[PDB]
């Protein structure tokens, strides 16, 4: 595998580096779309390319898509401040699109489990738009010392409940200083014309944040890449559990 | 930003001393308007006027409108005591309309969490009018003393449950020594005429208080200013939130 | 104000002085009908008629009517030991009719909590009517100590759990000891004659005690006096309460 | 008796107003005393020129030596601040001396708790001198929070052991901004030429603070002025209690 | 008063730069003998030095010896890290003598809590040489978390009782990775000579550590230099206060 470190500055070399076949360094592009006056927040990383640049890199990606994804945003990050002059920049996504092996909804198991996938298939519902607490920041109204807490939107919420510092359970969360992102949820399912006689499709749920939310109806058929998460069935007492796709590129077909 | 010292002074300023084309002191005009027989109790400030006034001060009511809304309403209280004599009058809200840009439903997001929106949209529900304890007041019957906790309509009940004095538990809610408000929900969702084809409407529940309870039916289409405030999900084991819109000023349109 | 003590004092003086147009003390009329064969439990006492005796106190009933209704029945009770010798007779209520302003049900607000107000309207539904203890005493196995507790019908039961006097969490509410009355839930709503084309009938929940139960049907057109009282929503975990009326006197129209 | 507020007043115009024979403010002079480069830290008040001035007071000071005495202090920090522009100044203390009666110290009994008595008679011991807490200052190491108590020499030493703020445990004496005076017990009994045969001499311990310690050795025949003060026996489950003389002023003959 | 980081580059300073009347680094000279094959473990600083070069410093070591002394202390390990190529070296004592007063035992008194002062006097008692912890390492056997607690000979061991990381009161003090020094006490008293007839000698204990114990026998008369320090008595219930003097220099004379 590839430490995290060495991850960095290779993703930050692939996105400096690789050209298409006429010599643009795309990614650059990419990275320069982000400072526009109507700007992306995310950089669409086309898989083929990364393999074709760093194979070892772009297999890590799928075995590990959650600390490859974050080393790419990282590596983001360190291309806008260096070759920019730009850390005053947010959040940036790195989403990857363009896999080399295709899922059908049906195929998805227990192998994929945390490993990016793709899966190809049409839109049965989708929720309604909320606000998910990403980073949590909770306070001590008796000290004034602040908690960070990351949050996962597929797990439970991790509070705190007493102060690290005074030991008091006088603790709340701190909405201005906790960062929101929009969610939304959404099920997908086989197309009909895959589908066997009187085969019954199955289904999996998913979860959309930030800039790809609100990107998908009912009805749409689209291909999705993320990442296949469990959590425990709602009794919690079972070892069974459910599956949810954190979806990481999403596009229309 | 702009430190609430400050902010009421230049509140205080901008009330007496701007003035429309003519060279009326116009908000001289509506503070006087609560002294007369049937009065109103709050002061709807014109946005634009703000902001042609003092446009720091204006934005800092829409970045920070709690404790923009707050210093206005503390501005309007000195105004009264200083230039009418007039202390024995109760809260009066500051209430903001005609703000540079005007949402839909559909657009209202984490972006706006804890900001002072627009909003343009159709009244879908309203609400059965009830009493809101906006101030409670906690008594100990042990020992007398008395503890103020203020409220907000989109959060729980916050409760005491120990004399800060004697340490008992005690302590029951004082109704009489407590301040109530008239309370109001209601539904808004996008206008029929923007949504395209067969888009489905978005919505957002809000909450009015006090003086402008009871001004709006279904089906009246509106505009409205407030905050948007977030609560987490009932469960509130989810990092997911419903979002409430605590209404600072409504016209119909 | 006027201080218990001497609002009793007073409500003594009117009950025993004041005199219609012909001199005749109308309310030892009223005191005298408590002794007859068939006898109310009440007193009727016009409003009206105690302003234009004593109007500092006529105006503390409707402001203060908890305290202004109890002094008055203390009152009732002095008259009757001092002027008919009779101690022996129970509980008489003071029940105040004919006040300055009636409201509507949808006048109903925040305003009005714990003061006496009078409503016009008609009767929605009666509940079935129930045995409620006005006052229960809880009896102590282990030692045989009582201790008496006022309740209030809206409000949830005062149960005590240690004996004051030996500590044990071995009592229990003795039946024959603690005092019952009559009880009985209402609901009114407006007149359909007062509203405005498909404008919606707002409503507000009633408490009848003791011998004012069962003196309305659904369909009944009714003027009641009565202090709005409030309770928390059932969640009990929201600032938002729930209006009740305790009726202190009713009339048909 | 003489309220604390007034009592400082008429302190301070005793300080400034009193005059002996030849017309000298003499209390003017002692507090100058103060300012001098080896400067004293107490102002010896003459009982008979307080009588001759204000004989309620002087007698306040005998039956309420504490607060008395406090007065009299806060009344020297006045008259410094106003008369000689000086808040710089530490504590000074107000010694009263030559009281209307002279007790020996077999005549010393419960009459006399919590009074100001004067005591003739011969010092059979002195006890070492060591540093004493006035003052004590426990610091939250938690949340910073600093919590004053001050102290009494004859009572044990008042600790504190939960942050009022943060409630955590973990408070400590803070010696650097805590106050500390010197400290020195004494033993005094009677006299042997005012024994009679073969009487026993009784004794009383006392206890000298700040710069009145290391005034007097064994042997020395002193009139001393003090609070007559009781604490309980060491058993503490005894109500007999051990006296000790918290001293006030100290003269050898 | 002077901050830490500045007390440090001052003391540098002072230690490299400070030249007797012939022109020589006196201070260079004592660190260049901590290299030599016997070597010193303290630098001696004569308080006259540092005052002809930097009197507001010489006078805060008075005042705040601990901090004072430290900061040398520092700007030692540093001279040595710079100038001579010296990290590997040890704890190197700031030893300062020859300040601008002189007490005998009888004039030390709680003014003196804190700060450096100096005494003449003769040993009475010496103690036994004895291990000092004056760096307790305590080891979590649970997980092999180390935690760090400095000491002070005469306040009372402080323990710890709970990993910090895991919680477990699974934790003792770790002898090898904790570090000791030598510790000696000591009693020193007024000299006979400056006694006053039958006057009686006052004493005052004191503590030696590390290469400054064995220095004295009862007898030896001395000059020492020292931080006067307080520790409750043994009570511990007592506002009273035992003295110690913590050595920094001592010499016979
Ligand atoms: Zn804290
Ligand atoms: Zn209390
Ligand atoms: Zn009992
Ligand atoms: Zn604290
Ligand atoms: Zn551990």
């Amino acid at each position: 595998s590839v430490d995290r470190e060495e991850m960095i500055e290779r993703f930050a070399n692939f996105l400096r580096e690789y050209t298409d076949e006429d010599g643009n360094p795309v990614y650059r592009g990419k990275i320069t779309d982000l400072l526009t006056i109507t700007p992306k927040r995310s950089v669409a990383i086309d898989w083929m390319h990364l393999n074709s640049f760093d194979s070892e890199l772009a297999h890590e990606v799928i075995e590990n898509p959650e600390e490859g994804i974050s080393a790419a945003e990282d590596a983001i990050q360190i291309v806008l401040r260096e070759d920019f002059q730009r850390e005053d920049v947010g959040k940036i996504h790195a989403r990857f699109y363009n896999l080399p092996e295709t899922l059908m909804v049906k195929d998805i198991g227990a192998e994929h489990i945390n490993k990016l996938i793709q899966v190809e298939g049409i839109v049965t519902r989708v929720g309604e738009i909320k606000p998910f607490v990403s980073v949590a920041v909770f306070v001590c109204k008796d000290c004034g010392h602040e908690m960070i807490v990351p949050q996962k939107p597929y797990e439970s919420l991790e509070k705190v409940k007493k102060c690290e510092q005074c030991g008091s359970k006088n603790i709340e969360l701190d909405v201005n200083k906790s960062s929101f992102v929009n969610f939304q949820s959404f099920r997908i399912q086989d197309r009909p014309e895959t589908l066997k006689g009187g085969e019954m499709p199955r289904f999996i749920d998913g979860i959309l944040l930030d800039d790809i939310v609100d990107v998908a109806l009912p009805g749409d058929r689209v291909i999705v890449t993320g990442i296949l998460r469990v959590v425990l069935e709602k009794r919690e007492k079972t070892p069974i559990f459910r599956k949810i796709l954190e979806v990481n590129h999403i596009e229309p077909v």
